[PDB]
């Protein structure tokens, strides 16, 4: 019988951790990558190596909507994944794509696609994750925009705190989401650290099952993001998981997990797939480029995708010039499954000590981008 | 105002012709190449080079019927394609794919899909190829199996004689067919030099747009057929087309327009381009064989067809092993333009008067297979 949410470390290497989140819909191998499920099969998906997906609560209120989903059996079964599945809580989403009123009630915003008004909240979030029927769900916060000042950046980390309470209970409301889901809290602070201890503080006293880094991948710069990974993810509680939302590139991903993080989501493999850009241990390449139109190697000589098993650069290359929809899929299975063998060498190091060694030998091959 | 019908013949070379046939809905290059059409979008078909193609009446009764087709617009409208279009009667098909009755009066048969029951007799078939509204017409013959006796070979000629009388006038019954369209007639008598006269003979007497030669490519072999279409093609008149149905391989094609043919069709570069077989200048080849994973030219490597100027064989191999549509679809517009390219080479080395030894070149590379 498989428990609600039991995360357990396996292996540690300085501030680095490695281990599973087990689910009553399966295991989560950590550190995990996440890709955003809101196309490839959710088979092929699955067969990259993710143990888990994303979905944007926002845009799936917009179209086709929470209740409309549930109807059809909930996401998992919308998305043809049978998996668990992480719902972020729609506020991002509405600071940057939507929004008639904000205030410490909720906020009321506009559809971006046919204008209809739509109403989020601490408690109105928690019920769409529960109509989704999400395994993991996030907290509903403030986000600040990029740079903020210190009055913003203080101002948007106390409102997210009481959302934060306020998301606790809606969640510990609903018998049926409580017992079968997880609840994550989020850490806000921006590039303050009286203002991140501030927040963690107040995020431990709540409790959660596990606790988001937010703010970060907002323009700052990865020196900047390492420098407030830092003091940051020390601040949380060691026995739970760390979650750093919407990181990012390879490089990020390994200084990160040097960081103490354990859970990543990017759209970036499937948006560089699209885009023609493969990513590489020697570096993304782009495709398109001339240098590859005789080029019989695969995207990546070392990656064990099924796209690097049987087509060679020259090939996809040739279909993406063309515009056929083959090659963008094929680019996007191997980017997300190249993320999550990147995911499982840094497991594997982590578990025999040599993840250190592993992140500079990384880091070393992939600037150099002899490709 | 573009006529009727009009052949004129530009050039001769021994018994081999080049010239055109002018009909309301354009101009026919001969000696042509007619692709079957009844897949590809029809601007393609036409980009290859294509000036005609051809419907099969029968399979058109069974799927969706000819009146529905009539309803639709006719046969150009609901196959895309706006210049001519020959149709065959339907006769052989019944022979070798359905059949309920058989007398002098015509044929009763079962549709080999749903078990209804179809009629065919020089009138009907008239009929329905006007409902079609096809640009060439052919008139309904009885097609006798190979190989066939001395005296079934007589049997099936005379009866198809007397049908070929009965399609001219059912053909000249409906003003509207007769001002717009054309009409062949089909020679017979098997291998038989006697027969083939009396056939020839009386299709003249008749009078004809256009002279088939049938009753060949029916299982008889290269040596045999062009044996028979030694003797038999200086039977028909010299001042209209000559039509040898459904011949065939590059090397056929060539031999029967040495022997005075002026148009062909075959399914043979569909059907193969489906299958993973490219028909090149040196050969076909099966795209399939591990010889070709790595090999990064064209098809053909002298080819003009869109597919050679951008598609290696490497990558074709790669999508033929995938089971990928496109695969068979690139294959397909190759083969097709090919037999158009062989077509055009044949039309400019007939004006040169130089066919005699461009069939000599053709051979010695075609069947050296230095591929
Ligand atoms: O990310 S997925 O597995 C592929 C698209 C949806 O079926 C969810
Ligand atoms: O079904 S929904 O997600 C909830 C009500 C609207 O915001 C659309
Ligand atoms: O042979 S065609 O041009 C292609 C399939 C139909 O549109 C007729
Ligand atoms: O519409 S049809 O081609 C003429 C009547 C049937 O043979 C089907
Ligand atoms: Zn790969
Ligand atoms: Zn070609």
């Amino acid at each position: 019988d498989r428990p609600r949410f039991s995360f357990s470390i396996a292996a540690r290497e300085g501030k680095a951790r490695t281990g599973t989140i087990e689910m009553k819909r399966g295991v989560i191998r950590t550190p995990a990558f996440m890709p955003v499920g809101t196309a490839l099969k959710p088979e092929t998906v699955r067969a990259t190596g993710a143990d888990i997906i994303l979905g944007n609560t926002y845009h799936l209120m917009l179209r086709p909507g929470a209740e409309r989903i549930a109807k059809l059996g909930g996401l998992h079964s919308f998305m043809g994944w049978d998996r668990p599945i992480l719902t972020d809580s729609g506020g991002y989403q509405v600071m940057s794509l939507s929004l008639t009123k904000q205030s410490e009630e909720g906020v009321t915003f506009k559809s971006h696609l046919d204008g209809s008004r739509h109403m989020l909240s601490p408690e109105r979030s928690i019920e769409i994750q529960h109509l989704l029927g999400s395994d993991i769900v996030m907290a509903f916060d403030e986000s600040t925009p990029y740079p903020a000042t210190p009055s913003r950046a203080a101002s948007s980390m106390e409102r997210s705190m009481r959302w934060a309470k306020r998301s606790r209970d809606a969640f510990d409301s609903r018998k049926e989401q409580a017992e079968n889901a997880a609840l994550f809290g989020i850490q806000q602070g921006s590039v303050f650290e009286n203002l991140r201890q501030q927040s963690a503080d107040a995020l431990a006293e709540i409790g959660f099952d596990g606790y988001a880094v937010g703010g970060l991948a907002v323009g700052e710069g990865q020196d900047e993001m390492f420098r407030v990974l830092d003091f940051s993810v020390p601040m949380l509680p060691d026995d739970k998981p760390h979650y750093l939302m919407g990181v990012g590139k390879p490089d990020d991903i390994v200084g990160a997990v040097e960081r103490g993080i354990d859970m990543f989501d990017s759209v970036l493999p499937t948006r560089s797939g699209r885009n023609g850009q493969a990513f590489t241990w020697d570096g993304p390449i782009n495709i398109r480029n001339a240098r590859f139109s005789e080029d019989l190697k695969p995207l990546d000589s070392e990656c064990h995708c099924a796209v690097c098993q049987k087509w060679s650069r020259a090939c996809i290359h040739a279909l993406i010039r063309a515009g056929e929809i083959l090659g963008a899929m094929l680019m996007t299975e191997h980017n997300i499954a190249f993320y999550q063998q990147l995911m499982q060498k840094i497991r594997d190091s982590i578990s025999e000590g040599r993840f250190s060694q592993f992140a500079q030998d990384f880091r070393a091959r992939y600037f150099a981008r002899n490709s």
